[PDB]
């Protein structure tokens, strides 16, 4: 993506098809995604239960500049994801519930 020209945190090619390799599925790969774009939010403090995608239900947003950057490189293997309603119904579930588990 031209627009993340100059970015510094991409993932290369090779990079993101290791990390879906060891991925047991899109969403999981999504989710691993999640907690290595926003560290801060997965140490011992678990700043993480704060937050959520949309910033729904009484939670903080989660920075959407990373978020789409995580929907890019989920719709570069899920081009269906594209589309709003394929993203909210099975993406931001996975991504939320990862940052609610105990």
């Amino acid at each position: 993506d031209p627009r993340n020209s100059g970015s510094d945190c991409l993932l290369s090619k090779e990079q993101l098809r290791s990390i879906y390799e060891s991925s047991l599925s899109i969403g999981n790969f999504a989710s691993r995604l999640l907690v290595h774009l926003f560290p801060e939010l997965f140490t011992h403090e678990n700043l993480r239960k704060q937050y959520n995608c949309s910033g729904s239900l009484g939670k903080k947003q989660l920075d959407p500049a990373r978020i789409r950057l995580i929907r890019h490189y989920v719709q570069l293997l899920y081009p269906r994801a594209k589309n709003d309603r394929v993203w909210t119904l099975e993406f931001v579930g996975k991504l939320d519930e990862r940052c609610r588990r105990r």
